[PDB]
């Protein structure tokens, strides 16, 4: 089936107003109907639009959906932002008999100052080389929104085998933290020339590489 | 407007089957297709069942949709319980002007085993060190249940400062990752002999340590 790309996270301030986009991948935007939801972390989703611009009942017109047929995207526009307004967003379509879903926006209200993360990268260390394992260890920390999205390449291609990306947690010092493992075997982590973890908070992506040394 | 009532959650051991059901307030059951998703916390929800007891390609057959007139309600019912399939469970139905989805169901698959952590311990990157940084992180991965507790030494004394622990986030093989860093001064990593991370969990404690590199 076609995919929806939304983006991973948007952030604005109280009282003013946000966007959220949903692309379609292949096929056209408006040869079926796009809905939005919204989804509270631990409840469940509740229809914010349906059939791209009609609004359920007991939802507030601070919420608007269209579509542009010239970027293949449908968009939700939330005005007025209010702290519950804070939320993942998904919008939703169909082909054929299937439903697709968007990956999910995440909203944040901002409740404190942006922070970009610090972001260190740390090649597999001597005790787990002799084990036969070649882990890297991408830490992330210090950041604001807590939603972050992290891609591992090997040489200049992307990896997806063998990432793990742990939930952005609260920290002591109220900001979050998290870490992404590329769990390598020496022979893998040894026929590349580097690996590099590339971390995107708040739409900037950055980039650290390490590669193989002999001691 | 109609609502559609799940149970909270359900829990069962791994083998078993369980039953799901999604009960309509008001309007009859077989009025409009039921569609059920699951969906783990953080991603996008997956289509299990569409139009009642339609299994989309990739779902395992041991998901069944079905429709019973007589309670007007729907069920899913998962036999040959595996731990991959612990997830919310959403139902899902129309009211031409709304879609609206059941308060959700949070599938527990009992008896899963304890597993230990596996512990790593990083030193310091050549990278950050020349950034005038001496971070530490102690990775904490595949344990079961999702608690630990962590402790560093700097030589065989407690350090007190300086250590943040994430909270444990379930990762894509349902068991826990976290990781605990210890943010130090270069001098501070140099004037040690080492620097030890001790991962407690359920009264079984694992031990790592690193020292200054002689390269």
């Amino acid at each position: 089936n076609f995919m929806l790309n939304q983006p991973h996270s948007v952030s604005e301030s109280p009282g003013k107003t946000v966007t959220i986009s949903c692309t379609r991948s292949s096929g056209n935007i408006d040869s079926n109907y796009v809905q939005w939801y919204q989804q509270r972390p631990g409840s469940a989703p509740i229809t914010v639009i349906y059939e791209d611009n009609q609004r359920p009942s007991g939802v507030p017109d601070r919420f608007a959906g269209s579509i542009d047929r010239s970027s293949n995207s449908a968009s939700l526009t939330i005005s007025g932002l209010k702290t519950e307004d804070e939320a993942d967003y998904y919008c939703q379509s169909y082909d054929a008999r299937n439903v697709v879903f968007g990956g999910g926006t995440r909203l944040t209200v901002l409740g404190q100052p942006k922070a970009a993360p610090s972001v260190t990268l740390f090649p597999p260390s001597s005790e787990e080389l002799q084990a036969n394992k070649a882990t890297l260890v991408c830490l992330i920390s210090d950041f604001y929104p807590g939603a972050v999205t992290v891609a591992w390449k090997a040489d200049s291609s992307p990896v997806k085998a063998g990432v793990e990306t742990t939930t952005p947690s609260k920290q002591s010092n109220n900001k979050y933290a998290a870490s992404s493992y590329l769990s390598l075997t020496p022979e893998q982590w040894k026929s590349h020339k580097s690996y590099s973890c590339q971390v995107t908070h708040e739409g900037s992506t950055v980039e650290k590489t390490v590669a193989p040394t002999e001691c």
